[PDB]
């Protein structure tokens, strides 16, 4: 028994909350794992809602969901995580935030504060009361250092009586060690 | 279904850790709750070594413990947890840290940095691997934050190859939410530079 890193820790944490016939949000697709992930969670009358700017990131997750048929219980849609709410009318059980850019594809692509920050706002709007947000954050470049300062600045401010946010750190690893950050919502309004 | 705070968490991630017949601290004593839960997770079987410097947290750790049965398997000793080394000479699965003052005591009265760092080298030496280390943090208050500071100054150059070191903590909280910080043992032997 060994304690998971952040990207290990954030399944663990979609896996307590997250119950059959759900309805799920992936907001950073990239090449579909946690689509996957989330869409064997939540079953043949459950939904995923899977989000990403790139049409190479979409294809290889419909190419992923469909090599282990689970296709049919996820909607793809090729738009920014920051429209969500174009998309979804119910309430939702969890959403997925994976932050930075798409390994193996361009590099100079890669996920913005401003739009992030909205994301999850809407994701927060979204959430069904007990419902769980998580937030892998990578910081090892300039664009990831600078995500991670204004991302976390922003959930300082978010409402204690509506949410818990809890930052989760491994202290003593240097390389920039991606963070967790795990947004549940506890009242409405 | 709810995220715990860092109080809540600490057992959850000891509950992890600890099974029956194993040598477990309670680094901080105070009025008993986590030697009793630590008690109670080792069994007949098992061992709970419990450290307080106040007379008055061991008598009612005392208490706690007869009236619920569980004395039997508790050594409970008067002295600062910086001196655990001297008491206890196996290898251990788990500590358990409460820093701060006593509720319902002299609140002058509250574990020093020093002292506390201290301990954490103490008891991750005795850690066998795979063991685990949980400290949870008070800070402000008649406390203040000396404490957090260097306690957390400390950790962060703790080998990253023999312990992993994770804090979780509550960032859109007032006052002063509590901090959890996990050490755990992942490998035995230290690599120290060169001189
Ligand atoms: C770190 S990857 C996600 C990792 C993914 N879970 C996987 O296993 O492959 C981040 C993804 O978010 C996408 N992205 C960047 N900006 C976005 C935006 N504004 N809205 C939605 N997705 C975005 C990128 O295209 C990239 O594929
Ligand atoms: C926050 S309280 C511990 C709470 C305890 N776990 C409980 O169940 O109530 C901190 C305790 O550590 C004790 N303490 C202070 N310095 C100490 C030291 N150097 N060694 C051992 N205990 C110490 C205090 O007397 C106090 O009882």
């Amino acid at each position: 028994l060994t304690i998971k890193n952040s990207l290990g820790q954030s399944h663990d944490y979609i896996k307590m909350f997250v119950k059959e016939g759900d309805t799920v949000v992936d907001a950073t697709c990239g090449n579909g794992n946690d689509t996957a992930f989330l869409a064997s969670l939540v079953g043949e009358n459950g939904r995923v809602f899977g989000f990403d700017i790139q049409d190479k990131a979409i294809a290889n997750t419909t190419k992923k969901l469909t090599d282990l048929n689970l296709i049919d219980r996820v909607t793809l849609i090729k738009d920014g995580h920051q429209n969500m709410d174009k998309y979804i009318d119910c309430p939702v059980k969890a959403v997925m935030f994976n932050l930075g850019y798409l390994p193996s594809g361009d590099h100079s692509i890669s996920t913005r504060p401003e739009t992030t920050i909205q994301a999850l706002s809407k994701a927060m709007e979204l959430l069904v009361t007990g419902g769980i947000i998580t937030v892998v954050i990578y910081y090892g470049g300039d664009t990831g250092f600078e995500e991670k300062e204004k991302v976390l600045e922003f959930l300082k401010g978010v409402d204690q009586k509506k949410f818990i946010v809890q930052r989760t750190d491994f202290i003593n690893q240097a390389n920039c060690p991606p963070i967790l950050v795990c947004i549940e919502k506890i009242s409405e309004g």
